[PDB]
């Protein structure tokens, strides 16, 4: 058990291994409690995460747990997971902090491109990471559902990580509560982000959450009869054809001096029905990305079992649980 040592930054106690040297705050709390620190044992620069009120109640100890095990699942290089686990408890029953390290990025992806267009072969490489990072996460049966430039960490270097108005790259069924969405929804999410990336302009920048679906009904029309078929609610077929009927836009026409092949990507992942919308692992073996492809490098998740979510558990258990995920934590190499 390493020497901790207790620090206060922006009014938070802060009690690290000593490993952990030059703590500072980042992020402005967009992130939670979390601090740049340098590691003395692999000279890296991390971020340490403080979880907040870990403990407190039944929600938030099965919040923690569930927040701890995905990222400890998470082992590829474009999707935040930890370098480190750890509690200045030395016992279950002193157990009420956890700490979590990752390598720091410092920006996201907003921050990087400061709303420029880039060039092609630039987004070519972002929405790549990205793809091949969803890849992954999709491979655990795990969606996002929330993708969007703040939660992507980038350095300068456009090395990307994917972190596990804020509601411009939502898919069109999440806005419209359809009880059903698949993994799709995320593949939305990238192509308003490489829209945005190649054009220098928000894509569905609604004004509200109405505006929001008219602007993406205009740019990929309104329901086909196919997707009206699967649309099992009177009221929202009835709301479905309310709408102003519009037919959808070739986005040759749209994104005007694009790569013809980024417009076809953008095309496949930028479909209204879902069921339509290419996946990850298609959009990685899409010819836009020939430079960066490797399907041989573009690994999958091993199986991860969410079935905790489906239990009601006392605080205790959850907060067992949960040490007993601290104490198993093995650093990666
Ligand atoms: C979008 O990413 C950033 C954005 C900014 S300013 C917009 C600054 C820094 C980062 C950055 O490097 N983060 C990575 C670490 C994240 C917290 C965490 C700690 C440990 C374990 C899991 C998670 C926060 C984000």
């Amino acid at each position: 058990r390493p020497t901790f040592y207790r620090q206060e930054l922006n009014k938070t106690i802060w009690e690290v291994p000593e490993r952990y040297q030059n703590l500072s705050p980042v992020g402005s709390g967009a992130y939670g409690s979390v601090c740049a620190a340098f590691d003395t044992k692999t000279g890296l620069r991390v971020a340490v995460k403080k979880l907040s009120r870990p403990f407190q109640s039944i929600i938030h100890a099965k919040r923690t747990y569930r927040e701890l095990r995905l990222l400890k699942h998470m082992k590829h290089e474009n999707v935040i997971g930890l370098l480190d686990v750890f509690t200045p408890a030395r016992s279950l029953e002193e157990f009420n902090d956890v700490y979590l390290v990752t390598h720091l990025m410092g920006a996201d992806l907003n921050n990087i491109v400061k709303s420029q267009k880039l060039t092609d072969d630039h987004v070519q490489f972002l929405i790549y990471q990205i793809l091949r990072g969803l890849k992954y996460i999709h491979s655990a049966d795990i969606i996002h559902r929330d993708l969007k430039p703040s939660n992507l960490a980038v350095n300068e270097d456009s090395e990307l990580k994917i972190l596990d108005a804020t509601r411009w790259y939502r898919a069109p069924e999440i806005m419209l509560n359809w009880m059903h969405y698949n993994q799709t929804v995320d593949i939305w999410s990238v192509g308003c982000i490489m829209a945005e990336l190649l054009t220098g302009r928000t894509l569905f920048p609604g004004t509200d959450h109405i505006d929001q679906l008219k602007l993406i009904l205009r740019l990929v029309g309104t329901p086909g009869a196919e997707l009206l078929k699967k649309i099992s609610s009177e009221s929202a077929r009835n709301y479905i054809q309310s709408l102003t009927q519009m037919p959808k836009m070739n986005f040759a026409n749209v994104f005007i001096g694009a790569n013809p092949l980024a417009v076809d990507l953008l095309e496949k992942m930028l479909v209204l029905d879902s069921d339509k919308r290419i996946t990850a692992a298609q959009a990685l073996a899409h010819a836009y990305f020939a430079q960066y492809h490797d399907p041989d490098d573009e690994p999958v998740a091993d199986p991860y079992d969410q079935s905790f979510e489906s239990r009601d558990l006392l605080i205790d258990e959850w907060k067992s649980l949960t040490y007993d995920e601290v104490i198993s934590f093995v650093p990666p190499p």
